[PDB]
């Protein structure tokens, strides 16, 4: 296709203050909200319809994720905790403390057991799973670390910083393997590998999408015509149908580009205030976005291609 049409099939009502994130669940029958009301909300992923609430953290909460079988979640907090939940039974099953100041981003590897954070305190942390204990403190950054996220078989990190750069990690040995720098170095407020492993996505503070090759350390796509100057806004990349790249932005709206062009193909209008995360399915052509305190909803947008 040409064209996605991304059309609104949901709206999902429940938190009480700005939303920071939606993960769909690797299976696909769920979606994961967090929020600054300190709660995540598990909903159904193809009726939107709500399931339950997970409670515990003290403090807002700026990001979750799942496992790969789809059991269990970790959130990062303001209360500069994560803790790893059992989805089922809503028990908080480790509270993973080390990190000296906010929380801001996490995820699990492929294989799930190792969680990596980052956080306001600079560093990127990776904890281990069953024992909860934090196994090494990367040095990462000299600004607040806003996105860390695992390659295809785990054996990278990527993380991004206000600090301007994305740094790429071996997981095993810790040590930093690459840092990617263009012809400037505005604020990083994500990152994330691409599904097929061959390239990372980063988002910088001057509306700003950026498609890096990070082995050869060359930029080979850049998108714009969102608005990006303030938030940690996350991006995503669309390839159950057409190759897209999905993003929210300070206008409200969702963009959605063609990969390989880098041309607008459809802004999602409804949201009434910035849209600071979006999640695309695993296997069907849906998108998730969700908004902040202005807003306070989730929406469920599905397209034919
Ligand atoms: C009873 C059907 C619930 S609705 C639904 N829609 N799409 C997919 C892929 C799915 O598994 N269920
Ligand atoms: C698992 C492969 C899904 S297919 C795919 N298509 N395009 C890109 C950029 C990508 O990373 N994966």
């Amino acid at each position: 296709p040409v064209k996605p049409n991304y059309a609104l099939k949901f709206t999902l009502a429940g938190h009480t203050k700005a939303v920071s994130s939606v993960k769909f669940s690797p299976n696909g029958e769920w979606l994961a909200s967090s929020s600054a009301d300190k709660l995540i909300k598990i909903w159904g992923a193809y009726d939107g319809k709500f399931e339950k609430t997970i409670s515990g953290h003290k403090l807002g909460i700026s990001d979750v994720a799942w496992s790969s079988d789809s059991n269990l979640l970790v959130s990062a907090s303001d209360d500069k905790t994560l803790k790893i939940w059992d989805v089922s039974s809503g028990k908080c099953l480790k509270t993973l403390k080390g990190h000296s100041n906010y929380v801001f981003c996490c995820n699990f590897n492929p294989q799930s057991n190792l969680i990596v954070s980052g956080s306001f305190d600079e560093s990127v942390r990776i904890w281990d799973v069953k024992t909860g204990k934090c196994l090494k403190t990367l040095p990462a950054h000299s600004d607040p670390v806003s996105a860390v996220h695992f390659n295809r078989d785990g054996s990278l990190i990527v993380s991004s910083s206000y600090d301007g750069l994305c740094r790429i990690w071996d997981t095993a040995s810790g040590q930093c393997l690459k840092t990617l720098i263009d012809d400037d170095n505005p604020p990083v407020s994500f990152v994330k590998f691409s599904p097929n492993g061959k390239y990372i996505l980063a988002a910088t503070l001057d509306n700003t999408l950026k498609l890096w090759d990070y082995s050869k350390g060359k930029c080979l796509k850049t998108y714009t015509g969102h608005k990006n100057e303030k938030y940690c806004i996350f991006a995503n990349f669309s390839v159950t149908g057409g190759k897209w790249i999905v993003s929210g932005s300070e206008d409200n709206l969702v963009y959605i580009w063609n990969l390989q062009t880098k041309e607008i193909v459809q802004k999602l209008q409804g949201h009434t205030d910035v849209v600071i995360s979006t999640a695309c399915h695993p296997t069907e052509n849906i998108i998730a976005s969700a908004a902040l305190e202005n807003d306070k909803t989730i929406k469920l947008w599905k397209s034919d291609c």
